[PDB]
């Protein structure tokens, strides 16, 4: 059948139809998988866990486990997984900690790659790459078609903005605006991902105003009042400009310069 | 206690408190003490002794020989301490003859997913190694040292007391105890002040280390010089003589 | 016998005589293992692949595996491993791309430590050393004696050459001529591995040799064309030197510098 009788699925696990668990696989308690998700062999699943539908998860990965501490501590701690999300070998996924969202969220069509870590508390919207070994420290919420390059590190409680590219080996400590690209231990912002906007079919009219709203934010010498205030315009035209105005915006603890 | 689905080599030692998850290998010459929960999926290899209530997770390969070109399968032990949490993925091999044949991790130890602990290292107490953390070989971290995520450490240096790294710090000379390094090469930037704090450091104890760290650092001396202006502080308070000491042993250097 | 009970193997796998392979390892469909290779305990090794004599492969490796790279849509591409290479634990290796030449391909004597990651239509030669977590991005060619430090990161299409070094934790966006010595993120030209020459018998007339030829490529403000061209008559005397220059002639993204 679908069900490898090697793997072992707790009582209390909730499968739907169409899922795939492959043999010396753990769909521990409370966990729940969703409609036509494969797991593959040798993987750990750790619930309060909700897995959505189409999902694919490789082998050796640990999803919803505890984040670590010299004893158990903090629980019902959730993690919830949205559809059609690729999660490759050897990745692990922390649930959330009591004290602050109690819940780790990934939304729909990501791709997390091998040995990538998600920690406990972070959120991940939709259509997102986290390359090989990328690590999200805690706290940290990753907005719509974000890449994180190979060993990419992000601290706690920073915003990776959406359609924004960090270089691989980039330790990522401030925000991270839509759009922008940021390279090196520490992140320096560098550009936009003018090729990331293009792939999405980004008016040109689009992309320009957005080559001149980095200008605004970086390169003129601007408060981020004064760079807000230069950007209402340009961000009342374009909706793609207000993405990166709002970026800005939400940043109380600073951005990556 | 212990799954029927793990392999349990005849030659293994395991007390009564003992649990070992399914597809989990105690292999030849491995003694695992009271209270210690060995997760699926987890291949331990001798000769080897854990200590007591630990922890290892799913996908740990603890007590492997090295791939270092100098082993050549002399019977090497590794020797772990009690309340120590091993995460996902650790890799833990065994010591060399080369240098004293142990790789050795003492008590209350947290290593997190992926983190590499080569031959011969020498880990002591309430140490945290953060997520892919790599010792080279033969490297001694001293009690309380904090290595953030992706740390590097080359080979026969030595992590200082209380010390602490920034994530995807690269580490080619000793640490000193209670200092701060970051980058790739890291570099020192001030000390431990949250570490002195969490070990109820006396107010005196923290502006006697403040001062030391400015003798060593900022005050443009040698390193002969700096441990003749410490030596008195270090006679006063026994936090500073950690940090003295530390220098001293420091042959090939300490990391500036 | 050689092959564990508990070990999954396809009926459409090809194993030599001695070979063994250890507890809920899986041999899947279309995987050839020469004789002499040892095959550890969960290990999972997927297909078309061919692993050759006496290599040893350990738990937790994922050999074989489709490449998530989104330009691969399930066509049938190749892994080739020659002799006597060690794996050691978690290594991931995935097989080509019908873009390249449909093939990811490994040589001989090759120590491929833990963690260690080889995309889709790499070539790693012989007696190359990947020390722990080093990535090859995909179509990364590995010439051989090349030795990668740990955590050593390498760009889509670059080429690392013979007898070359990359310190730990090194990020490689472009070519390493052979004999170079890199260091840091980005990867900088530091000298050459004269310690690794000495060691593998190289003559003193010949490391004299390189030493001049690196002061022509890096130290003389010649571009690569001008380079290339004065270094013609002491490749021409030495094939060191003339591996050397073929190294910076077949540099597609630039040279590291
Ligand atoms: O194209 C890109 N270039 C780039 N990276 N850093 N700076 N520039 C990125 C990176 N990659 S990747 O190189 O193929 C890759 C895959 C596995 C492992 C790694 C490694 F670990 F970094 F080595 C890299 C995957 C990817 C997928 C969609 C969009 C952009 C990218
Ligand atoms: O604060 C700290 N490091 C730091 N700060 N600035 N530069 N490096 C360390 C690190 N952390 S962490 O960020 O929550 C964490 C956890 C898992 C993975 C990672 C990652 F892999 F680095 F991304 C980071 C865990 C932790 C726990 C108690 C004491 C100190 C620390
Ligand atoms: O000797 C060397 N020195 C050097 N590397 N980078 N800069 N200097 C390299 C690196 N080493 S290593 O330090 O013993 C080692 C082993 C496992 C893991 C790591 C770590 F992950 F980077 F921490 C390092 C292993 C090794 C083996 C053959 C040839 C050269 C090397």
């Amino acid at each position: 059948s679908l069900i490898d009788p090697r793997a072992i699925i707790d009582p209390s696990a909730r499968l739907a139809a169409d899922v795939q668990v492959g043999p010396w696989s753990i769909v521990g308690a409370e966990v729940e998988i969703g409609e036509g998700t494969v797991i593959g062999p040798h993987v750990v699943l750790k619930g309060p866990t909700k897995i959505g539908k189409h999902n694919r998860i490789y082998q050796f990965s640990s999803v919803g486990e505890d984040t670590p501490d010299l004893k158990y501590k903090g629980e019902p701690t959730r993690l919830v997984i949205g559809d059609h999300n690729v999660i490759r070998e050897g990745v692990t996924i922390h649930r959330g900690t009591v004290q602050d969202r109690a819940e780790t969220t990934i939304g729909d069509h990501n791709l997390i790659m091998a040995y990538a870590h998600i920690g406990h508390d972070s959120v991940i919207g939709n259509h997102c790459i986290l390359v090989n070994n990328t690590a999200l420290a805690g706290h940290v919420h990753v907005d719509d078609w974000a890449i994180l390059s190979g060993y990419t590190l992000v601290h706690q409680y920073c915003r990776i903005g959406a359609h924004s590219f960090s270089g691989m080996g980039s330790a990522i400590g401030k925000d991270v605006p839509a759009y922008v690209t940021v390279f090196g231990n520490p992140a320096e912002a560098r550009s936009m991902n003018f090729e990331g906007m293009r792939r999405r079919g980004f008016s040109s009219e689009a992309i320009h105003a957005l080559r001149r709203a980095y200008k605004v934010v970086y390169r003129q010498g601007h408060t981020v009042e004064e760079a807000l205030a230069e950007l209402a315009e340009s961000a009342a035209q374009f909706p793609e400009v207000a993405v990166f105005r709002d970026s800005i915006q939400s940043a109380t603890r600073g951005i990556t310069r």
